[PDB]
């Protein structure tokens, strides 16, 4: 157990705190008559109700439909179709005839798989409302399906009447691809085609042009509704992607009252049928090209020919006779909640010996076993440059970086992809003969109940190792190597779970709310596989509570925002809150930040000197981001190479802190445009050492907008959860401890970022709070028996019964203030003097010597 923690509260405060909340009428629960029965201290403090389906218009010469606006200004504006037509005919007619560079991109297109079935794509696509495209991965859907249709109203004099939507399951495909098609039409992005990803995009013309966009964006853009656009293209469907599945929901709605739209399903070599049913018995087709016949390996396989030697229920101990018995004893000692590494080196070696010149394709779940490969081959000299070039593969790198797997490599030198589940069905890279298979998948599961992130390494599907298995037959006769025991392929589920069914809903119930498609569970209901019960009451309670909702379910004014800021709804709060109390720019720039990997090059190790500063004496990694901001945004002052010097000296990813700024500012103006005003969320200068009021609120709002993530300190790393569970201050922390030196916090409790569930709980991305930040924002139930509290029956504090049911009740009293103010945004200007002396008197707890703390000695 715990003893509880003493607050040493001045006489002052405890007179203030009680003088506001009379000057408020706020109804205070008294003391208890006896101690055993404690009295809880939280103070609990509509529109009409409504199925809609989302208006749909084809392409207009006059009309913008990437920007939603009118072409009042330039020729476009009152220029016919017919003339536009011409113009975009004759100009490519023109590049093809001229560019020699671009004849022969052309002539690397028509050599695809789905060239010999363009006549047949055109033809099902303008006869039937909706189809689906299935076919091997590497065919061309993504690439050329877009193209053919364009071209076909191009070439056919009606380049005017074509504006084509293509969703993408990832950022990076989004992004990738736009830019793919872009150079096959011998443009860059901006022209015929462009991209829409979230915080960045490159907008193409409003005519005849591609929108390569993620549904997320596609779905916040859908307010007005799908107005100039003539093909609506869902890739990567197979994938299950919850956004996608969300979207082929609205689709069908929309097909089915507006039947002049096309609809193109494009999906990998599975079973459609449950799509086709859905579309109303859609056709389906057929596309395919040629494959070569690969050998499958499975542990046992690859331990034999290797003659591999581990170092110092489990199908590792299963194995056949027809194996020999160092291979069954071998495989025996492997670990199979671990990749075995030393098996990958030991497999690279077997296939030289092969003598045949070919691309090796790794899969592991995510950056960190590629990192952990990438360091453990270096490591050893003869995976070398004169020999080996080893290139990773995943989401956060620069695109520079993950265009150069499919750049050819000379001769004698061996291309080797360590790669996650991008390379599965979403991208091809040619020259693949040999692909080494983890046969593990990486997902994000979320348990509510205790708040437990856990990016968990599970066994992938069989239709996973079947599709990687193909990836190897594109070239020539390929092989195989899966490292799962031949009993463990047995055990694999035949598919994935589909995001849906174990996914967070109230990011898409706020959607089905802004969109107004009706009822959360109604429309949920009509999905191809409908969410399980409990996780569309679990998103119905969170919106509830964060009054994003009302008790008919109908979106709030403040629901209303939430839904239009593309950040977790408890953090597009936080930002709202921030507003208020005139801190809209650091809430927004913490918001942006968790949308991207830290900005600290810290190298999966402990923190420097160097970042370590950026923290101050405040014993938080969120002041830590800010302070880098102030340091970055002063360094940029001076030209882009100042910039660059000064991430490469402070160890700082810099298309990092330029993607999160260029994201605070689409937040910032989406808040704008809400209503807030201009001088509320102006970029504030600060000290992270001395005296700042400013920042003493922003962690008051942090502890909000991260909740219910609280911890307690006992000793070096080991911190006590909301639980009463064991966990570890993550390494990357600049509160964890560099070597032997304890560090003597000023306070034991810890608001953070993502609580991760490994082989124990790891809280990262930590901020000290004070007991009174606690009880204010970082705490539901709370109950006193008069000397002691129980805050939400994991930790007590000794603290006057008085001051702990005056600050439940500053609580209450902001959250009326945050539903007045989403009514009408601007009232933060000029507040009642009632309603700033609470506001005074949260900036006044929010600070550390409130808690009679001293961050400076
Ligand atoms: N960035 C790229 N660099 C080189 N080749 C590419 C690139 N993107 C796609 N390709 C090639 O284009 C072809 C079609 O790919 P894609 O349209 O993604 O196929 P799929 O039908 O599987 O979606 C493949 O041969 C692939 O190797
Ligand atoms: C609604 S639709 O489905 O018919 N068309 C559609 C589809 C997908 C995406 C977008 N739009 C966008 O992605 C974006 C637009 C702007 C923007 C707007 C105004 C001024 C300046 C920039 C930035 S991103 C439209
Ligand atoms: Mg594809």
């Amino acid at each position: 157990t715990v003893e509880p923690y003493k607050v040493n509260l001045s006489q002052d405060l405890e007179h203030q705190l009680q003088n506001v909340i009379q000057e408020l009428n706020l109804e205070i629960v008294p003391p208890p008559e006896d101690p055993f029965l404690p009295v809880v201290l939280n103070l609990g403090k509509p529109s009409q109700r409504q199925i809609g389906v989302v208006p749909w218009s084809p392409p207009q010469s006059n009309w913008n439909p990437w920007t939603s606006s009118n072409i009042d200004e330039g020729p476009l504006a009152y220029a016919t179709p017919e003339q536009i037509s011409m113009d975009l005919k004759n100009e490519l007619m023109y590049q093809l005839e001229q560019d020699h560079d671009l004849q022969a991109i052309l002539q690397e297109r028509e050599l695809l798989p789905v060239k010999k079935f363009e006549s047949e794509i055109l033809e099902a696509i303008s006869q039937n409302s909706v189809i689906i495209i299935r076919g091997a991965t590497g065919c061309g859907k993504t690439t050329q399906v877009p193209q053919f249709i364009l071209d076909d109203f191009i070439q056919n004099d009606r380049a005017a009447e074509c504006n084509i939507v293509v969703t993408q399951p990832r950022r990076i495909s989004a992004v990738s691809v736009a830019e793919r098609v872009a150079y096959e039409r011998g443009e860059e992005p901006g022209k015929s085609c462009g991209y829409s990803v979230r915080f960045e995009s490159v907008l193409p013309r409003p005519h005849a042009s591609i929108m390569f966009c993620t549904v997320g964006v596609l779905l916040r853009k859908l307010e007005a509704g799908i107005r100039g656009i003539s093909h609506v293209i869902v890739d990567e469907i197979h994938e299950r992607d919850i956004n996608t599945d969300f979207l082929l929901v609205v689709l069908r709605d929309v097909v089915q009252a507006y039947p002049e739209v096309r609809i193109v399903l494009m999906s990998a070599t599975i079973d459609t049928s449950m799509f086709c049913e859905y579309f109303f018995n859609c056709p389906i087709i057929e596309v395919y090209g040629r494959t070569y016949p690969v050998q499958e390996y499975f542990l046992e396989d690859c331990i034999q020919m290797t003659h591999f030697v581990p170092p110092p229920a489990n199908c590792n101990l299963i194995c056949g006779d027809e194996y020999g018995p160092e291979t069954r004893m071998s495989m025996a000692q492997l670990n199979e909640k671990e990749t075995p590494f030393e098996l990958i080196e030991a497999l690279l070696k077997y296939i030289e010996t092969l003598n045949v010149p070919g691309a090796v394709l790794v899969f592991l779940p995510g950056w960190n076993l590629i990192y952990t490969m990438q360091k453990h081959l270096e490591m050893n000299p003869h995976f070398g440059s004169h020999r080996y070039q080893i290139l990773p593969l995943h989401s956060q790198i620069p695109r520079e970086e993950q265009r150069k797997v499919f750049d050819p490599v000379p001769s004698g030198v061996t291309k080797v992809i360590l790669s996650t589940n991008i390379a599965e069905t979403s991208i091809t890279i040619n020259d693949v003969v040999y692909v080494i298979d983890s046969c593990k998948q990486k997902v994000k599961l979320f348990t509510a109940h205790n708040n437990m992130t856990n990016y968990a390494t599970v066994w992938a599907s069989k239709t996973n190792l079947e599709q990687r298995k193909g990836r190897a037959g594109r070239v020539r006769p390929g092989f195989c190597f899966h490292l799962c025991s031949r009993a463990r392929f047995e055990r694999l589920e035949t598919h994935m779970t589909p995001e849906m069914f174990r996914t967070p809903l109230h990011e898409i119930a706020l959607s089905i709310k802004l969109l107004r498609l009706g009822g959360i569970g109604q429309f949920l209901a009509k999905a191809i596989e409908p969410p399980p019960l409990d996780a569309v009451i679990e998103a119905e309670h969170t919106l509830r509570e964060l009054d994003a909702l009302d008790a008919n379910d109908e979106l709030t004014p403040l629901g209303r925002i939430l839904a239009k800021l593309p950040i977790e709804p408890r953090f597009g709060k936080m930002m709202i809150m921030g507003c208020i109390f005139y801190v809209g720019d650091a809430v927004c720039t913490i918001s942006a930040a968790t949308c991207f990997p830290e900005p600290f090059i810290s190298e999966g190790k402990r923190l420097g000197y160097v970042h370590r500063n950026f923290a101050g004496n405040r014993f938080s990694d969120h002041v830590a981001l800010l302070s880098v901001f102030q340091a970055w945004d002063d360094a940029r002052m001076g030209g882009e190479e100042a910039e660059i010097r000064f991430c490469e000296h402070k160890r700082l990813n810099m298309a990092t802190l330029r993607m999160t700024w260029e994201a605070k500012v689409q937040l910032k103006e989406i808040l704008i445009n809400s209503g807030f005003p201009e001088d509320c969320l102006l970029t504030q200068v600060f000290t992270n050492t001395g005296p700042d009021n400013n920042l003493d609120v922003v962690i008051s709002l942090l502890a909000f907008g991260v909740y219910p993530n609280v911890c307690y300190h006992k000793e070096k790393r080991k911190i006590l959860t909301t639980e009463g569970r064991n966990a570890l201050i993550h390494k990357s922390s600049v509160n964890c401890p560099f070597s032997s030196q304890d560090m003597k916090y000023p306070s034991p409790f810890f608001v953070f970022g993502e609580k991760i569930r490994t082989r124990a709980i790891s809280a990262k991305g930590m901020t000290l709070v004070t007991p009174l930040q606690l009880l204010l924002f970082a705490s539901k139930k709370v109950q006193s028996d008069g000397q002691i509290v129980l805050v939400d029956d994991w930790i007590r504090l000794q603290i006057s019964h008085e001051a702990a049911a005056c600050i439940t009740a500053l609580r209450a009293a902001m959250e009326a203030l945050v539903v007045e103010v989403t009514k009408q945004p601007n009232i933060i200007s000029q507040l009642d003097p009632v309603n700033e002396h609470m506001l005074n008197m949260i900036r006044q707890i929010s600070r550390p010597s409130a808690a009679g703390i001293n961050l400076m000695i």
